[PDB]
């Protein structure tokens, strides 16, 4: 998926895809807990 490396750079990524701030960033991949 997109390249980050700790999980405050998926912070953005979730809150903007589905509006939830909580997201992790693990092999590069950026996850959502707001699903």
């Amino acid at each position: 998926t997109i390249s980050c490396t700790n999980e405050k750079q998926c912070y953005p990524h979730c809150k903007k895809e589905t509006g939830y701030p909580n997201a992790k960033c693990m092999n590069r991949k950026c996850k959502c807990f707001g699903r």
